[PDB]
C-alpha cells in the first residue's frame, strides 16, 4: 500500500512517508518535492469521529485510523501537484506545470473498435504481467512487519493490476483476533455503507493511471459493461473481449482468451484468518467463472434490468441511517444492491451491482476475490457512471453522507482505506468531468 521507498526499516521506524522527489543536496533534500514549489511533509489528517457500534474491536486492527497505525506523515502537494511524493499532477491535468487540462472519455466496451477491444484486452494482461514501480504491499501485519530479525520489512512486489485486486481484498479483510481466536468479520471499509461508492471511484482512478504510464498513454481510459440489460448471458464473456466460457470445463474460461492464463491472488483465507498473515503476491489457481450457473438460487440467474438502473437514479438521498446494508430509500445501498431499485429493503433482495456480480457465479462474485476476474473492472466503471449521473442530477449533495457513526471506515472523512496518499471520501463526492478529469459516454433509460 506504500511507495517502495516508505517500506524500508528506517521510514517505518521515523513514521514518516515523505519520500524525496530529485535531490541534488543529498537524500531528504527534496522531501515532497519542496524544493520546487511542488509540495511540503506535514501532519497527516485523519478522521476521529466515532463509528457505528458494530465494530468493537478499537485498537486491535491496523486499518483504523488510516494511515496513523504506519505513517503520521505526508506530503502534501501543492496547487494541482499530486502523488506520494508529488511528482505528478492531480487527476485532469498534465505537464510539468500540471497547467494542461485532460479529459477521456469512458466508453461502453462494445462500442469500441476491433483494434481498441484487441489494446484494452492485452493491456490488461500486461498490467497482470508487470510490476508495479511504486507501491509494494505487506505480507504481515503491523507488529510483524519489520520480519523475524527487526530488520527484514515484510514488502512484497506485486504487478499492477494484482495492486488492484490486494487493496480491495485488505480493505474486506476480516479482523484477525489472534492464533486460536475467531476473526471478526462484521466489518468492510468499502462496502455495505455511504463510502461504497467514493471508494470504488478512487479504486478505478488508481488503475487507470497506472495503466496509463504502464503504456505512456495519457489518453487511455477504462471501458464499462452495461450489466443492466436483462439478459440471462454475459455479452462481454466472449474471446474478444474478457473471455467466452471454457468447452472442457463450464466454470472456467475458454483457452482461446488469454484470461484463462491469469491465475488469482488472496484465495487462502484459511492461512490469512488462522495465522495472521496477509494475502502476498504469490498466484494460486485460475479464474471461476459460469454466468448464469448459480442453479440453486434462481434470483441471480439473470441481470438487473433497464429499469432497475432508471428507478434507483430516482432515489434523491445518498445513503440514510443507519449507513449499512439495511438503509431505506438510500441511493447508495440501492445501487450497491441491498435494496430494490425503488429503495425499499428485503434480505432477500440482491439487485444491480450485488446482482451483477452473483450473476458470475465464480472468482467475480466472491467477496475476497471478486477483482481477480477483470469483468470486475468494467462492472464497477458502470457502477461509477451511475454514481456520477447521480451526482449531476442532485448536485452532488453530499449533506447525507454522515459524518460520524457510519460503519468503520465509512465516515465522510475517513481516509479511504489503503489508498495512499491519504484520500478522503469527500475527495471522490465531486463530478467526474469537472474535477476528475474523466466523463461516460452513455445514455440513460428514460
Ligand atoms: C509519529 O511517529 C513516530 C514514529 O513512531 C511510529 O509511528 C507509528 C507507525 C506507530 O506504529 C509507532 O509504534 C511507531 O514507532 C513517533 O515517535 C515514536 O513514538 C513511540 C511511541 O509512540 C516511541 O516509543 C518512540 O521512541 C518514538 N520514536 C521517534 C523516533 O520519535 C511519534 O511520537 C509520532 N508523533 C505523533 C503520533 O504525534
Ligand atoms: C504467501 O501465501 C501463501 C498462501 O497462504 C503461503 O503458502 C501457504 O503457507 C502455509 C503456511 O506456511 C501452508 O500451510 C500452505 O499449504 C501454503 N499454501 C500454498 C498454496 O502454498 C506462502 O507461504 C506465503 N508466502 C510468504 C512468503 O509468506
Ligand atoms: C455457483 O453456483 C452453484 C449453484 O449452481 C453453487 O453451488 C451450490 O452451493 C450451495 C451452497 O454452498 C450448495 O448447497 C449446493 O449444493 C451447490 N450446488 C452445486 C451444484 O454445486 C456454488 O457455490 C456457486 N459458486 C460461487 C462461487 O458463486
Ligand atoms: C522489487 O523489485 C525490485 C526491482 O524493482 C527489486 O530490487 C526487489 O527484489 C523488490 N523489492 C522489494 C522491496 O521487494
Ligand atoms: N458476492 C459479492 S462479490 N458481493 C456481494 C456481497 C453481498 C451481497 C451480494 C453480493
Ligand atoms: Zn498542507
Ligand atoms: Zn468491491
Ligand atoms: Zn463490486
Amino acid at each position: 500500500q506504500f511507495p517502495r521507498q516508505c517500506a524500508t526499516v528506517e521510514a517505518l521506524r521515523s513514521g514518516m512517508c515523505c519520500p524525496d522527489l530529485s535531490p541534488v543536496s543529498g537524500p531528504g533534500t527534496d522531501r515532497c518535492g519542496s524544493s520546487s514549489g511542488r509540495g511540503r511533509c506535514e501532519a497527516v489528517t485523519a478522521d476521529s469521529r466515532p463509528h457505528s457500534p458494530q465494530y468493537p474491536h478499537d485498537g486491535r486492527d491496523d486499518r483504523e485510523v488510516w494511515p496513523l497505525r504506519f505513517f503520521n506523515r505526508t506530503c502534501h502537494c501543492n496547487g494541482n501537484f499530486s502523488g506520494h511524493n508529488c511528482g505528478t499532477c492531480r487527476p485532469g491535468w498534465r505537464g510539468a506545470a500540471c497547467d494542461q487540462r485532460v479529459l477521456i472519455v469512458r466508453r461502453n466496451l462494445l462500442d469500441l473498435s476491433k483494434e481498441e477491444k484487441n489494446h484494452f484486452v492485452r493491456a490488461l494482461d500486461m498490467a497482470k504481467r508487470t510490476t508495479h514501480p511504486l507501491f509494494v504491499i505487506a505480507t504481515r501485519r503491523s507488529e510483524e512487519i519489520l520480519g523475524p530479525d527487526g530488520n527484514t520489512p515484510q514488502f512484497e512486489n506485486i504487478s499492477i493490476y494484482n495492486y488492484f485486486v490486494w487493496t480491495h481484498y485488505y480493505s474486506v479483510k476480516k479482523t484477525f483476533l489472534g492464533v486460536g481466536q475467531e476473526s471478526f468479520g462484521e466489518v468492510d471499509f468499502s462496502h455495505e455503507g455511504p463510502a461504497f461508492l467514493t471508494w470504488h471511484r478512487y479504486h478505478l482512478l488508481r488503475l487507470e493511471k497506472d495503466m496509463q504510464e504502464m503504456l505512456q498513454e495519457p489518453s487511455f481510459s477504462l471501458p464499462y459493461w452495461n450489466f443492466a440489460t436483462g439478459k440471462n448471458v454475459c455479452d462481454i464473456c466472449t474471446d474478444d473481449l474478457m473471455g467466452s466460457r471454457s468447452n472442457f470445463d463450464s466454470t472456467l474460461i475458454s483457452p482461446n482468451s488469454v484470461f484463462s492464463q491469469w491465475r488469482v491472488v488472496c484465495d487462502s483465507l484459511e492461512d490469512y484468518d488462522t495465522l495472521g498473515t496477509l494475502c502476498n503476491s504469490t498466484e494460486d489457481g485460475p479464474i471461476r467463472r459460469n454466468p448464469a450457473g448459480n442453479v440453486a438460487r434462481p434470483m441471480v440467474q439473470r441481470l438487473p434490468e433497464p429499469q432497475d438502473v432508471a428507478q434507483c437514479l430516482e432515489v434523491g438521498l445518498f445513503d440514510t441511517p443507519p449507513f449499512y446494508s439495511n438503509s431505506t430509500n438510500s441511493f447508495r445501498n440501492t445501487v450497491e444492491g441491498f435494496s430494490d431499485p425503488t429503495g425499499k429493503y428485503d434480505p432477500a433482495v440482491s439487485s444491480l451491482h450485488n446482482l451483477a456480480h452473483l450473476f458470475l457465479n465464480g472468482t467475480g462474485g466472491q467477496v475476497h476475490l471478486s477483482p481477480n476476474d477483470p469483468i470486475f473492472v468494467l462492472l464497477h466503471t458502470f457502477t461509477d457512471a451511475v454514481f456520477d449521473e447521480w451526482l449531476r442530477r442532485y448536485n452532488a449533495d453530499i449533506s447525507t453522507f454522515p459524518l460520524e457513526n457510519a460503519p468503520i471506515g465509512h465516515n465522510r472523512q475517513y481516509n479511504m482505506v489503503p489508498f495512499w496518499p491519504p484520500v478522503t471520501n469527500t475527495e471522490m463526492f465531486v463530478t467526474a468531468p469537472d474535477n476528475l478529469g474523466y466523463t461516460y459516454e452513455i445514455q440513460w433509460p428514460s
